RNA sequence: ACGAGAACAUGCGCGACAUUCCGAAGAACGCUGAAGCG
């Protein structure tokens, strides 16, 4: 069979794959809550 | 046939000289591209 919809990863201007700090910060805030500067 | 008749309140002269509208000051604080799954 064949694929349908593809979700693209995040890549910076240099063109490399990287996990953004903000996404890690959000996850650690969801876990850690209960200003995170 | 007048305390009168003439008789320029005038002449030369710069509102000018010295001056920083500066001094101090993060456009940053928080913010998962993610939720449901038809």
């Amino acid at each position: 069979k064949g694929m349908n919809d593809l979700h693209l990863f995040v890549r910076d201007g240099r063109g490399d794959l990287y996990i953004p700090g903000s996404s890690l910060k959000g996850a650690l805030r969801t876990v850690l809550e209960g200003a995170f500067h």
